[PDB]
């Protein structure tokens, strides 16, 4: 086992907002001292591209090198399902290692977003759970956040996406708030970003009624 | 190179029900045709034990073999946190490989179980989502099922456990039913099995209210 290669996608948010900078990152670890030269070749749908930004090798504490190449992707290319190939050549290798990444193949499907209030039986407790259910989406690349009054609500966790029986995905996000904030009629909102949403955004709010 | 070893815990349900048979599983992959024969030794807190069963092997489509030992464990041994060690010996591998596993450590904490009805917004669809929020539990080993009129309801998916900010875990389980069944006022219940519950079991009901 000479070097190993890991190829990382853009963050889901980066491909959905034109203001952001989506990237694919090709990382090569366990490059030896005896064969330290690394060459990257990058292909987009199998055609070679020359605009990647490759950093100089960095020696790790375990006396091997780590080398990183970063390819900027166009938002619409990623969303049109183009395939990104990183080919890594090194003299310790019997053959160059190739890795490919893309958005998961399939027709995109819009997330249905539903907000659910706390159970009345949780209403004895000091802190209470506000739920956002996001279902029927494809592919599973998605981002979820909570706000109240224009401001990020930081006490939330989101489940990974889960493959549903019809082939789409779902998840839940849980915001935890002090009981009293919920009593006071505060409006909380769950926001979702996904390629199949109009403007890649929807928001759903939830309040005591 | 040679074979490599992966050691797997019992299913949560199996350890919590005395009628069930919990098993620790030692899976050996990359076993070649040229070097075929694998030995297993098994240990429970260092004391060698002798109850253990090798499965008939599988030929993988990469032309390597997949060999499996299965050790039956006592429910209370697993729950009291005893260590299970799998020592794999293959004389075309530099030395014997040992792997060890046990229950996650720390004070078990009781799950809080809340059922949530479908969103008002969801009530215009043909199928609706019944939600069971299970939070505050430790360790993350748990089982969740659904029933109606003492009969299993099978069209559900449960998220993996998620680490909450207090070091406990939560998850959600989603049952999908025909809106018809829901509107007619059928009772549905979410069953939860976890070591910290009395009798390792609780159920919460959900009907049109
Ligand atoms: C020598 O040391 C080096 C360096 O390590 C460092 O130094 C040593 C001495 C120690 O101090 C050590 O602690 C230090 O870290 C060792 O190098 C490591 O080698 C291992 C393998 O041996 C690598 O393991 C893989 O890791 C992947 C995840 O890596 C990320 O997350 C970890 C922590 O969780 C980080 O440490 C990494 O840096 C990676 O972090 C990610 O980096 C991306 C690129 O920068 C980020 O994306 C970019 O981020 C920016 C902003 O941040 C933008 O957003 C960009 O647009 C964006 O692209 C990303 O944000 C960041 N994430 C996080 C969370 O930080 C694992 O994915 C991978 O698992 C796969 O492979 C396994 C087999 O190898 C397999 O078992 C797994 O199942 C998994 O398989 C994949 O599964 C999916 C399906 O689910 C499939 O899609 C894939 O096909 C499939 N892949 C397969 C089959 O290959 C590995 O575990 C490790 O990353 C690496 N470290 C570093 C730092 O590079 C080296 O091992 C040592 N050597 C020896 C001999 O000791
Ligand atoms: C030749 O073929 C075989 C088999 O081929 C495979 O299957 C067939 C049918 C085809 O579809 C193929 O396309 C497919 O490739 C290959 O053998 C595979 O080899 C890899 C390693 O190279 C193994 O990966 C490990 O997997 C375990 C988890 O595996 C479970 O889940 C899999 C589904 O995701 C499932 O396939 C497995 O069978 C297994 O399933 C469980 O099995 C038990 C008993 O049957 C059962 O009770 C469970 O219910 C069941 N569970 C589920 C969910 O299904 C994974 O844990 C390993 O990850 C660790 O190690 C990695 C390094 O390899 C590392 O990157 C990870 O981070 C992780 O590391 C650990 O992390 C923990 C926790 O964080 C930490 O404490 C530790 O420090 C750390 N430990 C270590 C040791 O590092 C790992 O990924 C495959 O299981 C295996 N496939 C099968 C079917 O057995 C073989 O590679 C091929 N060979 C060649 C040369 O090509």
């Amino acid at each position: 086992g000479g070097p190993s290669v890991f190829l990382f996608p853009p963050k889901p948010k980066d491909t959905l907002m034109i203001s952001r900078t989506p990237e694919v990152t090709c990382v090569v670890v366990d490059v030896s001292h005896e064969d330290p030269e690394v060459k990257f070749n990058w292909y987009v749908d199998g055609v070679e591209v020359h605009n990647a930004k490759t950093k100089p090798r960095e020696e790790q504490y375990n006396s091997t090198y780590r080398v990183v190449s970063v390819l900027t992707v166009l938002h619409q290319d990623w969303l049109n399902g183009k395939e990104y190939k990183c080919k890594v050549s090194n003299k310790a290798l019997p053959a160059p290692i190739e890795k490919t990444i893309s958005k998961a193949k399939g027709q995109p499907r819009e997330p249905q977003v539903y907000t659910l209030p706390p159970s009345r039986e949780e209403m004895t407790k000091n802190q209470v759970s506000l739920t956002c259910l996001v279902k029927g989406f494809y592919p599973s690349d998605i981002a979820v956040e909570w706000e109240s009054n224009g401001q990020p609500e930081n006490n939330y966790k989101t489940t990974p996406p889960v493959l549903d029986s019809d082939g789409s995905f779902f998840l839940y996000s849980k915001l935890t708030v002090d009981k009293s904030r919920w009593q006071q009629g505060n409006v909380f909102s769950c926001s979702v970003m996904h390629e199949a949403l109009h403007n890649h955004y929807t928001q759903k709010s939830l309040s005591l009624s």
